């Protein structure tokens, strides 16, 4: 039966309204402080510059405690706002200063004072960023490949890496002190005349300086809290602030003992990561697993307060924001941070791991109803029925939550990639759908987005685009007499651009290692202290790079149409198809119709489903060939963020009948309107892809009419739909459940729908913060009933 | 019989006077140009910044052709002058700007315009030098050990590395074009998706850019030569200039064919090296081996013209100069560049290699009579008598040339260190006395000077000095009951300081790799192109580091005095000795007499000779423990340059009877006045040391009254002296042959003696250019007759 969800405290409503009422802006303090520090450290190795910079920022950055908070730590004075990270790139920001507040979606404010202060920042960091070094390392051929509108390596180019779940459990246990002491013991073991230990020493000292700065940072909140307490009339609130002060003083360097201590230290670990770097997808992962012991051992706290504290963490996760350039902003719409948090699943020995915190996590989603955190559940063969039903009940709330992940596939896929069975069983999710063993991995889980549709376009046009030969000169499509010749050309186009994408990624990898190795983040991931070298320098036990294919359904539908309509049935010649496509079907609607009526992916039709499989495997097999400077292997993924709209706008008409400039399909979802056989048939279709090889993750969106979720039956049916998809080896699935009228109404009167949350792809967003183009893509998705 | 020496052309006299009449100054163009370039390349990896900076310098540095020159290429406008290399250090220069022309010796002029232009240079390079990164890499304990007055790692700290003989032979054969093409071929071989090839690619491109700039530079001379010809009336000089133009246009890219072409290309290789970096000891090495074929195949050139050409090289070798800080100038007195050039010896087959060019080199020394190059001969078992007697005849000229080197010890010593027998047989000398396989080695052959006398001082004082505990707290000398106890403490002091010396060297080693990898120099040393790695990054086939011990005679004499006067004979107690030494023998001349009268090194007395051996071995065994960041081993050397005087001024009274502040002994030579049994007895003493383990070279000075070399007998006696020493496994020997009166007269009336050359240690200098303290040390040396 459905138990419903409990009601959150009034404090939660007040804290939540601080997020929604805020006006996202760009603040300049961090930028000024890191600039000031770098000017003083020119003579220092990069790792020490990084340590000292973080110390300087942590010591002098403005601190804020917002009204009624129980969990403190704010990265910006204004809520839901963003600091600047000029160590990675900053010229885009200098270019956009005056139009940030004019954007359709993801608008940012910026004070005239901030503009003026950034001038010196732009001046100092000229030539000194990771982005500029990265470009220098790339060949000219690669630079051209990168600007062809085939792929983008922007993510780690313009901003930090992130995409990591640190060893939170460990830091919660031993505190920032424990990390420091571990670093000191390693320094002692490394006493040696071997020159190899010189650089390792600077790294270990950097870890120590960084963690000491962390302690300092926590203590500043301890002090501010007391100071506010001394100026508070209300006895209840005054006592909260005094308890905040007490807690911060303890977890400033010690490990947590009580639950409240765990929650506050958790957030400080998470917050400080986001101060050192603005790499997003900083993902809490198995929060239920490492937080539950602190809950269960706390024999005073009430379930109500434990939940309130959790709700406060939820709200804080929505306080972080990150400004991006106007182009990249299209890739990541809706102010997203992609902080993935997962509950349930199995433990190291393959037994179920559902605990009370697992359920409180689900409860928090309904208590807070904000876009963050990106809440997820692990599903496996012995998932408790009530757990899956509780997740289904969350789905019915229409927040887009939770995303569902298949242990049965992910575990073997990970072991395949070199993880032990124990490490694989303990996986969490990074960002949207990217699996890793937390505390042990530098995964690079969103190193690039790659446009598969463009490859099909270039196969047909023999690598010729906009009057330039941008790809290999593969066989003229006009002369092709078999579909096999087409697949070969398609493979050859793919080989060329995947090659330059990955080498470009490698150039960026080197740049980060060379100019932004992270002493603080590295200290919390296994092997870094022991090897005495940063994440960037290959310290992680596990290393990967993960570029994404985008346009899967488009590729399958295109390939089957080319195969059937042209090569099998000879309805049109290759020349005719090529011309119609370049003309965007102008005055050849009859040919467009033939293409549209070819079998479409998402209807359990093997002829097309298999070509979607093979079309995607071609991408995947190419990605598998590459290794990164950290000694790790590339692994492909298939998820779009919000880039399928932008990508689609850069893509000509395709053989599936899609007009030029139209959005590509999201993830591995069937194209809009193509899945006309019910959601089970679509699930069967998507499950035919190789979800094992795409171990950087695949993303499957479905959207239901609210009636489909109504009643116990609704929950039973969604649960049954999920299980059948997972039994057939699907990787991931997630559901929008919303009334179409509400989205259209939100478009017309945004101010009336400020709290409307919708699922984009691997994350949910505040609907009205999204650009109209992304809003329309979501509205246009197929709506199913059961 | 004595053949005598031929007479140089009048042109040689003119060119020589340009050198002696010059007023050495500091010029600013290079500094301004490197600074300018670095400002444009902030976003580039270090190796490319190096290449682009070299390009910018070579394109815009002032070009000078001096009157009557046949071989052209001048690093400075003013002859015998120095550019500035702010990439290594520059604050010392900013500090000394106004007192460079006030120096006692090694004085430099500098215009007010130059001082003014250097301001922006000092400003830009703040924090950005190799020296500042080096200090950053050093631990605090090491920084203090470095500033204890025990050793100095200043050489590669304040300026460039150098200390290398590039593959001149290869570049003469294939030209800068051949080097470029080799690099272009590796680029081809290296094409791959493996990320390791990314950094190698930038190295190879940098080599290409560098060698292309080398071509540009030569072409600039070609043009300037023509322009000067066009305005020269004198038909003869006009034709010389036109021929110079022709030769430069030919060797700007191509390898040489004629002998004239080889001489000019030779000089451009050598010169450009000295533009990239100011590391000294850039040593031509086996000039007679790689230049002879060009001489022998040239069927048109006359011996006279070939000799004039060689004499022109000799003079050009004196045109290069290098300004150093106040302190470092004491380590390297006499405007020294230490460009070692060796002739004779054997080949790889173990057959004698004496050729016509070997003799023309010896003749050039007498034709030119300037301090450079540091001319040397190899001696072995089958050295032809004619050759050795001819070398003797040169020694009689009183220039301090040549330095003699013993194949019989050096060859096994090198093979011991990992060279093949073929490579070892082909060794040349670097700097003063440091052997290497030219074209295959990054030797770091003068990475430090180390004060052995201070170690004796610190053993007596239990690590305590100037009221600070600067070394380990070894056993109190007062309490010692056996000489064994003394030797143990002596070892412990040695261990501590050698450790920090070598580790300081490694920090500097890393700083050079990180901020100044050299694309141009690296391209001419084996394995660099093939490994696609700079010299700084371990590209050389052979890698070493070579720190020097100073004070060998003082150590043996001190040790025997402690052993005999204190522990054997109990003439005085340890305390009494310790107190009198700290008192500088004040009011205890009777105790000083005991010490002075103890057996002295240099008289074929085993008791003291063996302690000098062991005293030195303790240093050497310590050095052998260390490896550098290029995977090479440390090897010890025993030579002083001119630092034995300065070192002596920092050293207290020692147990050999030497008063506080007095100079230490030079190289492995006996202390002044202690060798009272003739030169043969002295060679016998010195030959008892381990010359095999000190494979970075040992240096032995003797000084003869000119009567000792009179007639055929004199020559025979010198030759017999040398043979007897080398038969007993001496490493090296060199001779001053000069009237004491002449030196004394040079002191009183310098302007009367501008062309007086004297041997210092491993090099000859213009006597009047040397500070008084070094002049006096040399005058005070023991003067022998046969």
């Amino acid at each position: 039966i459905s138990k419903g969800f409990s009601t959150q405290t009034e404090r939660i409503n007040i804290l939540k309204a601080q997020i929604l009422n805020a006006k996202p802006c760009v603040e300049s303090e961090r930028a000024i402080l890191i600039t000031e520090s770098f000017k003083q450290t020119e003579g220092q190795p990069a790792i020490l510059r990084r340590a000292l910079a973080l110390k300087h920022i942590l010591e002098n950055i403005p601190i804020t405690i917002r009204d009624q908070e129980l969990i403190v730590g704010s990265l910006t004075k204004e809520p839901r706002s963003s600091q600047v990270f000029p160590e990675f790139s900053n010229k885009w920001l200098q270019d956009e200063l005056d139009r940030l507040n004019k954007r359709t979606g993801d608008a940012f404010q910026i004070s005239e004072e901030s503009k003026e202060k950034l001038k010196d920042v732009f001046e100092y960091w000229n030539g000194k960023t990771t982005s500029e070094l990265a470009t220098s390392y790339m060949t000219e051929e690669t630079r051209e490949a990168v600007n062809c509108d085939v792929f983008t390596v922007g993510n780690y180019y313009y901003n930090g890496v992130g995409h990591v779940s640190v060893d939170y459990g460990k830091v919660l246990r031993v505190g920032f002190n424990g990390i420091i002491n571990e670093a000191k013991e390693q320094l002692e073991k490394n006493r040696s005349i071997d020159p190899d230990f010189i650089k390792k020493e600077k790294f270990l000292n950097s870890v120590i300086i960084s963690c000491e700065a962390a302690i300092t940072y926590v203590n500043r909140y301890a002090k501010k809290a007391k100071e506010i307490a001394d100026n508070t009339s209300d006895a209840k609130r005054k006592a909260e602030l005094n308890e905040i002060a007490k807690i911060c003083s303890k977890v400033s360097g010690e490990g947590a003992k009580s639950f409240y201590e765990a929650c506050q230290l958790f957030w400080f670990i998470h917050a400080i990561i986001n101060i050192e770097s603005n790499g997003h997808s900083i993902s809490p992962a198995r929060f239920d697993q490492y937080m539950y012991p602190y809950y269960e051992n706390d024999k005073n706290i009430t379930d109500k307060f434990a939940q309130e504290l959790i709700d406060c963490i939820w709200i804080k996760l929505n306080d972080i924001n990150k400004v991006r350039d106007e182009i990249s902003t299209k890739h990541f719409g809706g102010y997203p941070m992609y902080q993935n948090l997962i509950v349930g699943g199995q433990n190291s020995e393959g037994k179920d791991a559902t605990n009370k915190v697992s359920y409180m996590a689900l409860e928090a989603a309904v208590h807070v109803k904000l876009p963050q955190p990106s809440l997820s559940v692990r599903i496996w063969n012995k998932t408790p029925d009530e757990f899956l039903l509780r997740a289904a009940e969350l789905t019915r709330e229409g927040l887009g939550l939770p995303a569902y992940y298949n242990d049965e596939v992910i575990i073997p896929a990970l072991v395949s990639r070199g993880l032990t069975l124990e490490d694989a069983r303990d996986y969490g999710i990074i960002g949207c759908v990217e699996p890793q063993k937390p505390g042990k991995t530098e995964g690079w889980h969103d190193s690039a987005f790659f446009n598969l549709a463009r490859i099909v376009e270039l196969t047909i046009n023999s690598g010729f685009d906009k009057n330039k030969q941008i790809g290999p000169k593969t066989q003229n499509f006009e002369e092709m007499k078999s579909f096999d010749e087409f697949m070969k050309a398609y493979k050859a186009q793919m080989e060329y651009f995947v090659k330059h994408m990955c080498c470009a990624d490698n150039c960026i990898d080197i740049a980060h290692a060379e100019r932004a190795p992270l002493p603080f983040l590295s200290s919390m991931v296994d092997n870094c202290i022991g090897k005495g070298k940063s994440l960037q320098d290959g310290g992680a036990e596990y290393n990967f790079s993960g570029p994404q294919g985008v346009g899967v359904a488009n590729i399958g539908d295109s390939l089957v149409a080319v195969k059937k309509i042209v090569f099998d049935e000879n309805k049109i010649t290759p020349s005719e198809l090529k011309k119609t496509l370049n003309n965007d079907f102008k005055n050849s609607e009859e040919i467009q119709a033939l293409l549209k009526n070819a079998p479409k992916f998402g209807n359990d039709i093997d002829e097309v489903d298999n070509l979607a499989r093979e079309g995607a495997l071609v991408y995947c097999r190419e990605v598998n060939k590459y290794t990164n400077p950290r000694g790790g292997n590339f692994q492909p993924g298939l998820y779009p963020s919000s880039i399928n709209v932008y990508f689609g706008s850069l893509t000509g008409a395709t053989p599936d009948g899609r007009k030029s400039g139209q959005p590509l399909a999201d993830g591995v979802s069937p194209s809009r309107g193509c899945d006309v056989s019910g959601p089970t048939a679509a699930c069967n279709s998507v499950s035919k892809l190789d979800h094992f090889i795409a171990s950087n993750g695949t993303l499957f969106n479905q959207k239901f009419h609210p009636s489909a979720l109504k009643g116990d039956n609704g929950l039973m049916n969604l649960s049954s739909l999920i299980r059948s998809y997972f039994d057939q080896k699907g990787f991931h699935v997630q559901f929008n459940v919303i009334d179409k009228k509400i989205l259209l109404a939100a478009q017309k009167n945004p101010e009336k729908y400020q709290d409307l949350i919708v699922r984009v792809a691997g994350y949910s967003a505040q609907f009205i913060s999204l650009d109209k183009s992304i809003q329309n893509d979501i509205i246009a998705r197929t709506e199913h009933v059961m």
